[PDB]
C-alpha cells in the first residue's frame, strides 16, 4: 500500500504496448468494424434509456443528450489515455438512481433549486473524484479479491429490480398526461391515452419476447449461418427498428402523439459548461455535497474494477498488465470533468467490457485476442455521433425503452447463482432431481440444502432490505454502503455460521459447473433421494400426440 | 359388403354389454366427475368459439346457443343408444365452413334469401342423413383402413390454416365497426374502436401464449402435484377467466363495450322447428340441396371414423368391440333431427376422443380404460346446460376467442408428421444433425432426403390447393371431394412414382418414433454427412455467462 507505487506500475507496463495497442488497431484493417458495430449497439440503447428515464426524473434537465455526451466523451478519453482499452465506459443505472435522489433533494429545498441542480451536481463530482484520487494514489485496488460473487451478484439482482420497476413505471405512466405536456392536446384525450397505452403494451412485449427469443439465434436450423449470427448479435436494434416500423401503421389514421415517442429535445433546435453557477452555490451545501459523493465514489470502486475483472479474465489468455490503480486515476479525472461540463459521469459497465473482448477474441484450433485502442475509440465516437442523429432517435417509441428495461431486467438472472440458489429454494423438495438432470452448479452436489437456504434467505433479507432503502427520499442514497458492507461481513461474520468449504463453494471465484447426471446417479444423491414417481396422465402426456392423442412408438 | 350386416353385428356386439356400461359407470362414483369436468371443458369453449364464428359469418341467424344445444342433444342421445360411448360428439370447423358457404349462396339468391336458409339447410341435412344412411347400410365402413395418415394430417394442417385465417379475420375486425351495430354508439369512435383493437390484441396474445405454457406445467419443478395436474388439465378454462378478469379492470374507465364481448344473444330474453319453411322453399332448391349434402356426408364419413378409430387405439387394450356402421346410421339420424331442429349438426372431434379415453384411462403397474356411458352423458348435459348460463358466457372478450382459434391451430401441428416433415424441408442441409439431435421420426434416417423432399412438396401442394379452393365463394364447397380423392391417389399413383417401403414409411398406420442420436452416430447417416463446424462466437456463447461474461467451467 505504499502510495504511488500502483499508479507507476501501472503505467510502466502500459507504456511498453501503446505504439502496438494503436498498430495492432490499424493492422485489423476494415475487419475492426463488426466488434465495433457490436459493442456500440450494446453501448448506445441502454444509454438512450438511461437519458430517457433521467428526462422523466429531472424535469427535462438530464436528457439522451447528456448521457451520450458523458459516454462519448469518457469513452474516446480512456480509449486515447487510458490503462486497459478493453474496458468499456457509459451512464449505468445506479449513477441515474442516484442523481434522480440528488435532484429531489434539490428541489425541496428553494435554496437550491432546479437552477443550482448540476452545480450542486458538479460540487458533487469534484468531491467523487477527490475521492477517486485519495483511493487510487493510496492503493485501494490492491484488495479488489474481495470484491466477491455474493456482492456482485447481489448488486445485480438488485439492479434487475430496479430495470424493472423502471419498466413497470413507464408503461403505467403512458396511460396518463405526462406533467410537462399541454393538457388540452386531443391525443391526451381518455380514449387516445387508453390507445396509447394498449399499444406501448403491444410493443414492449413484443420487443421483449422477440429479443430473447433472437438471443439464441445462433442454435437454430433455419437460415445461413452469416444470417443466425447476424440475428444473436444485433436482435435488440433489429427488433427495436422492427417494432418501431410496426409503431408507424397507423400513423395515418391516429393523431400525431399516438404512440408516444422520445421526449429528449434535438439540440441543433435554437431552444436548446456550468461553473459560472458553482459559485452562486451555499457553502453548507457545498460541504454537504461529500456526501452523495462518497456512495457515488463507492460504487464507482466497485463497478470499475469489477467491470475490468471480467474483461481481464484468465481464460482470454491477455498478455499485456493491468492497470486498475491508473483506471481508477483517470475515472477521477473523467468524474471531475463531466461534473463541470453539466452530464452525469460514466464508469465501467456490465457486460459491455466482457463482451467486447469475447467479440475480440478468435480460437485457434485456445483464445487469442486482439487488444487495441481502436475499437473502444470508434465505438465512443459513433455514440457521440449518435447525438447529431437525435431526430432519428426521437422517433423510437417510449414503449420499447421500457421493454428494452425488462429485457435487461431478465437478462441479468441466467448466470447469477443468487437467482439459480433463489428458484432451489422455491423448488419443490420433490422435483430437485429435475434439477440435478441439467447443468447445475456444483455447490448443488457438493454442499447441503439446508446450508444453500441459509445462505440464500440471507443473501435475500439483505437484497429486499436494500431495496426498501432505495424506496427512501433521503436515506435511499446509502445503499452502496450496503453493498460494501457485504465485504466484511463476508470476510469475518460468515465464517461463524458457515463451514469452511462451504462458503468456498457458495461463494466461489470461479464459476463451476457440473454436467447432468442419469436418472439412476440422480436419486443416490441426498437432494435427489426423494424422487416421486410419475402419475398415469403425466406419463400418457408424454406417449401421446397432443395434435390427435396417437399413441409414439419408440 | 352385404347389407346390414355391419349394424347387425355392431348391435350384437354392443348389446351384450349396455347394463354393464351403465353399471360401471355408476360403480365409479364421483370419482368419474374429473374426467367429465375435463372433456366437458375439452369441448364446450370450441363450440363457443365455432357459435361466434357462425354469428359472425351468418348475420346473426347461428350464434352459439344453436351450437350448443346440437352438440349437447347430440351427445346425449349418442350416449345413451349410440354404439362407442367413447366418441364425442359436436360441432367441428368444416360444417362452420359448409354452412358459411351456404349461408352465402342463399343470401345472394332472392328465392331463398335470408329467411329461407335454415330451411334449405334443412333440406341439405335430410339428403344428409339419406347418404349417410346408404353408406351405413352398404358397409362402406368395412374400408377406413384406407383412411391413411397422408389424408387425416392434411385436412389437420387445413383446418390448422382455417383457425389461423379466422383468428386474424377477427382480430382484424376488432378494430372496426359490426355490421348491425349502431354506429353512433360513443364505443365506435376512432379512438374507442382502436383502444379496443389493441386491447383485443393483449388479451388474445396472452391468452395463447399462457395456454401455450401452460400444456407443459406437469414437466415443471414448481408448485404441488395436484396443482401442477390442474393447470395442465385446465390452462384454457383458467386462462380465459383471468383475462376476462384482466379485461374487466379499466370497466370504470372505458365505455359499455370497451372490450367487446360475445355477441351471442341471451335465449331467456323475450327478443330471442323449420319445418314449416321447409315447404316454402322451391321445389328446385330442395333438389339441388343434394350437392353440399354430399360433401357434407363426406366430411362426416371421414372424421367420425377416424375420431372413433382414434379414440378405439389397441394401445388402449379396450375389451369391447366397435360400431362403426351403428355409429354412422346413428349419425344420419342425428344430422336429421338437427337440421329439423334448425341447428348445425354434430359429428365427431378431434382430439376430443382421444382425450377422453385417455383421461378414462389407469395403469396397473398395461392400460385399462374405464368404459361407461356416465361421462358423456354428464358432459353432454352440462354443454346443454351452458346455455342456462348464457349471461356469464356473454362475459368473455371475443378477443380471448381469436386467440383460442390461433390456439387450436399451433396445437394442431405437435404430432403431425406433415408438419414436420414441412419444417425438414426449409431445414437448412448443414443443420440437419441438430434434427438428429432429438427425438425424430424413423422416415429421417430410413428414407433418403429428395424422397421426403418430393413426398412433402406433392402432399403440400395439394394442401395449398385445397385451400385456395375454400377462397372461391361457391366452388369452395368442393374441398371434401379433393380430401377423399387422396385415398384412390394414395392407393394407385403413388406407388408408381415411389418405392414401396419409402410409401410405408412416409404413410405409416403407426405413429413410429426413434430416440436422439450421439453427435458421433449422427454424421456416420448420410443426412447428416454435411455437418458444419461451430464459429468461434457460437462456441463462446455457450461457455461464458450471459449475465456478467463469466466463463463457465464444467
Ligand atoms: C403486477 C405489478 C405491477 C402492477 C402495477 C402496479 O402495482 O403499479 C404500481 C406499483 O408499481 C410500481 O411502480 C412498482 C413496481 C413493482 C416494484 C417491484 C419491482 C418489480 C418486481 C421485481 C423485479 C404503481 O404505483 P404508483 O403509486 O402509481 O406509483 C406512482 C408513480 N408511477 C405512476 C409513475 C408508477
Ligand atoms: C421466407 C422468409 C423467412 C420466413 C420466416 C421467418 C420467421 C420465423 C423464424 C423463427 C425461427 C425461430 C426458431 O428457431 O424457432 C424454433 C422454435 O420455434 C418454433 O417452435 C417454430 C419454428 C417454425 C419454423 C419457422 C417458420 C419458417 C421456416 C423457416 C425456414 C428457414 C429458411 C427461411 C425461408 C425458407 C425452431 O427450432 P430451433 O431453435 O431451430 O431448434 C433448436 C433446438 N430448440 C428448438 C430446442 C431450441
Ligand atoms: C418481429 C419479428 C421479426 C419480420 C419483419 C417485419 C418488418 C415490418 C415492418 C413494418 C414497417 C411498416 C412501415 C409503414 C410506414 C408507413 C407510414 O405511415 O409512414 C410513416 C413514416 O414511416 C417511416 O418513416 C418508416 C421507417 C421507420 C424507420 C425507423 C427508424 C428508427 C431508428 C431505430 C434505431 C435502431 C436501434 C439503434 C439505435 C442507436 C409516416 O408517418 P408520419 O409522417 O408521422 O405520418 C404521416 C401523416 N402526417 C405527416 C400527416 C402526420
Ligand atoms: C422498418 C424495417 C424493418 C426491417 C426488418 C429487418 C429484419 C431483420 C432480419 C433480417 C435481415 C436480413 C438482411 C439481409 C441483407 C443482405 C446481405 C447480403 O447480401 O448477404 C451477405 C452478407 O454479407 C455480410 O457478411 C455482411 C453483413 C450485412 C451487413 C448488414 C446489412 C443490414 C442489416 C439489416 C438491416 C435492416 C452474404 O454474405
Ligand atoms: C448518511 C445519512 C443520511 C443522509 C442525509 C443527511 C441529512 C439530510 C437532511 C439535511 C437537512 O436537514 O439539511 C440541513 C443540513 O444540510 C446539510 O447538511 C446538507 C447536506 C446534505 C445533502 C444530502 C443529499 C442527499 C441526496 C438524496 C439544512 O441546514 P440549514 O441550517 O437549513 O442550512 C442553512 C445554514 N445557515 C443557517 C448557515 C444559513
Ligand atoms: C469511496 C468513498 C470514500 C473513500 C475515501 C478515502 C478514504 C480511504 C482511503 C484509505 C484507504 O484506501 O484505506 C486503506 C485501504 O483501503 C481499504 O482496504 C479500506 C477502504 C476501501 C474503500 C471503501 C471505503 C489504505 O491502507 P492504510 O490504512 O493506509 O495502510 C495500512 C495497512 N498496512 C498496515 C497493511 C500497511
Ligand atoms: C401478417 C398477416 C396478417 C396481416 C393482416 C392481413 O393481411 O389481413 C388481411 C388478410 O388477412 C386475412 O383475412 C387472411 C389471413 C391470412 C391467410 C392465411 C392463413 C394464416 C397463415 C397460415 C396458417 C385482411 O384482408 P381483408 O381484405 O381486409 O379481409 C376482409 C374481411 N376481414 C376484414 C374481416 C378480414
Ligand atoms: C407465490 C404464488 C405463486 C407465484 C408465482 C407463480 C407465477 C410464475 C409461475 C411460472 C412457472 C412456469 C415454469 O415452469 O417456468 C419454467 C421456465 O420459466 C422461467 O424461465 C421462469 C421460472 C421462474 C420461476 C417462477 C417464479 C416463482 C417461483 C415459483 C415457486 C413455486 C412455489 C410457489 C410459491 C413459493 C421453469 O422451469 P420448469 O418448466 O419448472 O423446468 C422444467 C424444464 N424446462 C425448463 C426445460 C422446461
Ligand atoms: C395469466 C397467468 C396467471 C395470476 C392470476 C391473475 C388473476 C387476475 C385477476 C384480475 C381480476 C380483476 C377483477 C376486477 C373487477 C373490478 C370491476 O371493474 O368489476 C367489474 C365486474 O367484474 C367482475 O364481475 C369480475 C369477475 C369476472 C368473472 C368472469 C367470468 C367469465 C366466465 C369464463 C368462463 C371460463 C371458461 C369456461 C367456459 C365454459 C364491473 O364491471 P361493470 O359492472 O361492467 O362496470 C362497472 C361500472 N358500470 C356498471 C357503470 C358500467
Ligand atoms: C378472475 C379470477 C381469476 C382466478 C385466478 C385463477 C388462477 C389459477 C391458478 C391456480 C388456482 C389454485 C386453486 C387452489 C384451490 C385450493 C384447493 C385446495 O384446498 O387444495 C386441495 C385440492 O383438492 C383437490 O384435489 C380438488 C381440486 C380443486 C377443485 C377446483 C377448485 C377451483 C379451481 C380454481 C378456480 C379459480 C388439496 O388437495
Ligand atoms: C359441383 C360443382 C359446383 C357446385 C356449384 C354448381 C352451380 C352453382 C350455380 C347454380 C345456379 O346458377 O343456379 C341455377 C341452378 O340452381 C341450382 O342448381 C341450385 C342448386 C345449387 C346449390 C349449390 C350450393 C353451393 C353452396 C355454396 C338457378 O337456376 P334457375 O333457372 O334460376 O332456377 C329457377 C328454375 N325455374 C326456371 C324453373 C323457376
Ligand atoms: C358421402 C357422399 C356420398 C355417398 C352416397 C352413396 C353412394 C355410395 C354407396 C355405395 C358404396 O358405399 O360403395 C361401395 C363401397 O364404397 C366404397 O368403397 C366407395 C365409396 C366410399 C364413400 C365415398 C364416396 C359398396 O360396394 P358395392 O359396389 O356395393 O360392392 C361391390 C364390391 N365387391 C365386388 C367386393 C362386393
Amino acid at each position: 500500500f505504499v502510495p504511488f507505487e500502483g499508479i507507476k506500475n501501472d503505467l510502466k507496463g502500459r507504456l511498453m504496448c501503446y505504439k502496438q495497442d494503436w498498430t495492432g488497431g490499424f493492422k485489423a484493417g476494415f475487419r475492426i468494424l463488426a466488434p465495433t458495430t457490436y459493442i456500440f449497439f450494446a453501448s448506445a440503447i441502454p444509454v438512450i434509456s438511461f437519458g430517457e428515464q433521467l428526462e422523466r426524473s429531472t424535469d427535462g434537465v438530464l436528457t439522451a443528450v447528456q448521457t451520450l455526451a458523458s459516454t462519448a466523451i469518457c469513452g474516446m478519453i480512456h480509449s486515447i489515455i487510458g490503462g486497459q482499452p478493453l474496458l468499456i465506459l457509459g451512464v449505468a443505472e445506479p449513477t441515474v438512481i442516484m442523481y434522480t435522489f440528488m435532484f429531489n433533494f434539490a428541489k425541496a429545498r428553494p435554496e437550491l433549486g432546479r437552477d443550482l441542480f448540476l452545480a450542486w451536481s458538479g460540487w458533487v463530482c469534484v468531491w467523487t473524484a477527490l475521492m477517486l484520487f485519495v483511493l487510487a494514489i493510496c492503493g485501494a485496488c490492491s484488495i479488489i479479491n474481495r470484491f466477491t460473487r455474493v456482492a456482485g451478484e447481489l448488486f445485480g439482482l438488485l439492479i434487475a429490480m430496479l430495470f424493472m420497476q423502471q419498466a413497470i413505471k413507464g408503461l403505467v405512466d403512458e396511460f396518463r398526461i405526462p406533467e410537462r405536456e399541454n393538457q388540452k392536446l386531443k391525443e391526451f384525450l381518455p380514449s387516445w391515452r387508453f390507445a396509447n397505452g394498449m399499444f406501448a403494451l403491444v410493443l414492449s412485449f413484443g420487443l421483449l419476447l422477440t429479443g430473447l427469443r433472437s438471443r439464441k439465434a445462433r442454435s437454430w436450423r433455419y437460415g445461413t449461418g452469416w444470417l443466425r449470427s447476424l440475428i444473436a448479435d444485433y436482435g435488440v436494434p433489429l427488433m427495436v427498428l422492427v417494432w418501431t416500423g410496426v409503431s408507424y401503421i397507423p400513423a395515418g389514421d391516429v393523431p400525431k402523439g399516438i404512440p408516444r415517442r422520445l421526449f429528449s429535445p434535438n439540440p441543433w433546435s435554437p431552444g436548446a459548461t456550468v461553473v459560472k453557477e458553482m459559485l452562486d452555490v451555499p457553502i453548507v451545501y457545498i460541504i454537504g455535497a461529500f456526501i452523495p459523493a462518497s456512495m457515488i465514489a463507492v460504487l464507482y470502486y466497485f463497478d470499475h474494477s469489477v467491470a475490468s475483472q471480467l474483461a481481464q479474465q484468465k481464460e482470454f489468455n491477455l498478455r499485456k498488465p493491468s492497470s486498475y490503480h491508473y483506471d481508477l486515476l483517470l475515472l477521477g479525472f473523467l468524474t471531475l470533468m463531466c461534473g463541470l461540463l453539466g452530464v452525469p459521469p460514466s464508469n465501467g459497465v456490465i457486460p459491455q467490457s466482457p463482451m467486447h473482448t469475447k467479440s475480440l477474441a478468435t480460437l485457434k484450433y485456445p483464445v487469442e485476442v486482439k487488444e487495441q485502442r481502436v475499437s473502444n475509440l470508434l465505438q465512443s465516437t459513433m455514440v457521440g455521433g449518435c447525438v447529431a442523429a437525435m431526430p432519428i432517435l426521437k422517433m423510437i417509441p417510449t414503449s420499447v425503452l421500457w421493454g428494452y428495461f425488462a429485457f435487461m431486467a431478465i437478462e441479468s438472472l441466467p448466470g447469477n447463482q443468487f437467482w439459480e440458489r433463489i428458484l432451489l429454494l422455491f423448488t419443490a423438495p420433490s422435483r430437485r432431481f429435475k434439477v440435478l438432470e441439467d447443468y447445475h452448479a456444483t455447490f448443488v452436489e457438493t454442499v447441503p440444502f439446508k446450508t444453500i437456504a441459509m445462505f440464500t434467505l440471507f443473501q435475500t433479507t439483505y437484497l429486499l432490505i436494500c431495496f426498501g432503502l432505495t424506496w427512501i427520499p433521503i436515506a435511499g442514497v446509502m445503499f452502496p454502503l450496503m453493498i460494501m458492507f457485504l465485504i466484511p461481513v463476508r470476510q469475518y461474520l460468515l465464517p461463524r455460521f458457515f463451514k469452511g468449504a462451504h462458503l468456498q463453494d457458495l461463494d466461489a471465484a470461479e464459476y463451476e459447473e457440473a454436467p447432468a447426471l442419469p436418472f439412476n446417479l440422480a436419486a443416490e444423491t441426498e437432494i435427489g433421494s426423494t424422487t416421486s414417481y410419475p402419475g398415469d396422465l403425466e406419463i400418457l402426456d408424454e406417449v401421446m400426440t397432443r395434435s390427435r392423442g396417437e399413441f409414439r412408438h419408440t
